[PDB]
């Protein structure tokens, strides 16, 4: 504690400092123009530099929280633009700040950000590279005010990389386009988990959050001691609570600290984190969070000894139920990095359930006797699902695989909107290609991580617009029974098919000139609709119809007076098909 700004400036750097101040000021005053924030950042940076000169310079003593709210309140148009928020400026510190993140908007009503043309971008990049990146940083900052600043800055650097490299290439687009698409989805996946992790905290509460982190932290640091895991799981949870609240500074410091701790006691935690601990302040935590699993020691005993044989399991259990279970988790976790965290939690719950319905019996040691036996089924189910689905993703391929899903889920919840079913089965197919790549050792974990966001993205929609009681059932269940529930959904026999169309099954020659992406969506949408008119159709009946329409498409997108092909030939298809599906 010598001088807030000065210190942050000092071990952050003018470049990173200037970028973070912008992001922070943009996540609050999300309605102010660019040219307006650029002045603040310059005013603030001119300040931090004044302080660097003389730590005793006026106001260099103030707290970042105080100095910040002070700047925010100097926005003369704060009342006219933000109104209610301008009311915050009348309060003292602690409640001024609070007042501010209270009025932080989660869903700014701003125009979707459109991706310009590679050549326009690259030329903007070439002419004024800083204002080009700052403007876009500012644009994504205000659209996601709850996105952890430092992480947002991390993506920016990846953007400047892709541009720098591609803008000086041959098929600039061939280069640039796939990068931006990868970045987009990554940034979106990152933001979905940030929001998802905070929501799980809200509903399910600290305990389940704690049980999740023990299994996950102890899978990564198999060499750490349960007391060290707990220390971390404790500090970790405090970090998420803090960060979820939205206070960047408080959240930053909390992450900075936990990172210092882990790096100092790194040998006591893991070996695979050397590099991360040599990195600059800004990337220490980010690095560590993404660190790879350490190798689990080679003298690892058999659980059944301490948790299923040895009497007193009930004595050690009742003495401190959670610490014991937490021990079971830590133990089972580090021995299984090939399991999804949920699967582990699924086993601890089963263990817990048993200990409870057994320690309360004359002979307990013989009650919870065959317990590890009940674990078996629980492990096989997610394994089989991954096998058959990756097996299928092989003989089919991404697109044709996505169709198999489309057909499969459309029959389960026919009530679900079509543009929604498509979106979901599309992202689901992607998970198959992104995970079916790695040995079976890193598959389940992979799948769990992707499915989690996808399943949540789906439930969020179903919220604002309930359509099925079933989807809502799984969506409201424990973040642990969520997936198995969906997996359990059965073909909707109750469903009453919509009336046949022709308009829905009409195709004009534009598909021949559409982007594969748009061509697939078109074909896929029709497929969903097709299954909704005959959800009792076979994989046989359906394949045929699907082939005939494929040939037909190519067989008209290679003709002439071809608007006629679609119409003339299409009438024969929709007609012959109607008959096949009865
Ligand atoms: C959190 C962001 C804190 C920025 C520091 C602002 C300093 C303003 C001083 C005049
Ligand atoms: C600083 C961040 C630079 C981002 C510039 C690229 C624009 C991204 C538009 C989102 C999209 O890819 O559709
Ligand atoms: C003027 C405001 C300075 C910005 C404060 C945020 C500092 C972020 C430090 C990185 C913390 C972390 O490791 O996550
Ligand atoms: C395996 C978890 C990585 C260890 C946490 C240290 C980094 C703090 C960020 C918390 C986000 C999870
Ligand atoms: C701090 C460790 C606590 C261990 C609790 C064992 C049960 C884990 C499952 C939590 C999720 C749930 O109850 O559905
Ligand atoms: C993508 C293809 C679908 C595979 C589903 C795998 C199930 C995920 C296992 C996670 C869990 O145990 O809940
Ligand atoms: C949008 C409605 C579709 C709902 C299905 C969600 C898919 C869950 C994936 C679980 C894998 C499986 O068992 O099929
Ligand atoms: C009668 C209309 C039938 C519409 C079925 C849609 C077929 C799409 C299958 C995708 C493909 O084969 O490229």
């Amino acid at each position: 504690h010598k001088s807030e700004v000065a210190h942050r400036f000092k071990d952050l750097g003018e470049e990173n400092f200037k970028a973070l101040v912008l992001i922070a000021f943009a996540q609050y005053l999300q309605q102010c123009p660019f040219e307006d924030h650029v002045k603040l950042v310059n005013e603030v940076t001119e300040f931090a530099k004044t302080c660097v000169a003389d730590e005793s310079a006026e106001n260099c003593d103030k707290s970042l929280h105080t100095l910040f709210g002070d700047k925010l309140c100097t926005v003369a148009t704060l009342r006219e633009t933000y109104g209610e928020m301008a009311d915050c400026c009348a309060k003292q510190e602690p409640e001024r700040n609070e007042c501010f993140l209270q009025h932080k908007d989660d869903n700014p009503n701003l125009p979707r950000l459109v991706r310009p043309e590679v050549d326009v971008m690259c030329t903007a990049f070439h002419d004024n590279e800083e204002t080009f990146l700052k403007k876009y940083l500012y644009e994504i900052a205000r659209r996601h005010p709850y996105f952890y600043a430092p992480e947002l800055l991390f993506f920016a650097k990846r953007y400047k990389a892709a541009f720098t490299e591609c803008c000086q290439a041959a098929d600039k687009a061939a280069c640039l386009l796939p990068k931006l698409d990868e970045l987009r989805d990554e940034g979106k996946a990152s933001s979905a988990k940030q929001r998802l992790k905070c929501a799980s905290l809200q509903k399910f509460g600290e305990r389940a959050f704690k049980a999740w982190a023990v299994a996950r932290l102890s899978q990564r640091f198999p060499k750490a001691e349960f007391a060290e895991v707990s220390k971390l799981v404790t500090d970790l949870t405090k970090v998420h609570t803090e960060c979820c609240h939205g206070d960047l500074l408080e959240c930053a410091d909390d992450r900075a600290d936990l990172a210092k701790y882990i790096c100092e006691n790194q040998d006591s935690i893991s070996s695979k984190l050397k590099e991360c601990c040599e990195k600059p302040l800004l990337e220490k935590s980010h690095c560590i969070a993404e660190v790879e699993n350490d190798e689990m020691p080679a003298d690892l005993p058999s659980l059944a000894a301490d948790f299923v044989e040895s009497k007193d399991v009930c004595k050690n259990y009742a003495e401190a139920k959670d610490v014991f279970l937490g021990m079971f988790l830590y133990e089972y976790a580090r021995r299984h990095p090939d399991y999804s965290v949920v699967l582990l939690l699924r086993l601890a719950k089963t263990y817990e359930t048993t200990l409870e319905k057994c320690c309360a019996a004359a002979d307990p040691h013989e009650c919870y006797a065959k317990v590890f036996d009940e674990f078996k089924p629980l492990v096989e189910e997610p394994q089989n699902l991954i096998k058959q689905n990756c097996e299928l993703f092989e003989q089919l391929g991404e697109y044709k695989f996505q169709n198999a899903l489309l057909v499969r889920y459309t029959k389960k919840v026919p009530q679900v909107s079509t543009p929604t079913l498509v979106e979901v089965s599309r992202n689901l197919g992607k998970v198959g290609s992104k995970c079916c790549k790695h040995p079976e050792a890193k598959r389940m974990p992979c799948a769990e991580d992707y499915l989690s966001v996808v399943l949540n993205q789906l439930c969020v929609l179903h919220e604002k617009t309930p359509v099925s009681d079933r989807v809502t059932k799984c969506c409201t269940e424990s973040l642990v029974n969520r997936r198995p529930c969906f997996s359990a959904l059965e073909v909707d026999e109750t469903y009453v098919p919509k009336e046949f169309n022709a308009e829905t099954f009409t195709f004009h020659a534009d598909i021949c000139t559409l982007s594969e992406k748009e061509r697939q969506i078109k074909k896929q949408t029709a497929l969903v609709e097709l299954v909704k008119h005959k959800p009792k159709a076979t994989k046989e009946q359906l394949k045929a119809v699907m082939d005939d329409f494929a040939a037909f498409v190519e067989k008209c997108c290679k003709a002439d007076d071809k608007e006629t092909c679609f119409a003339e030939e299409g009438k024969k298809l929709v007609a012959a098909s109607q008959a096949a599906l009865g």
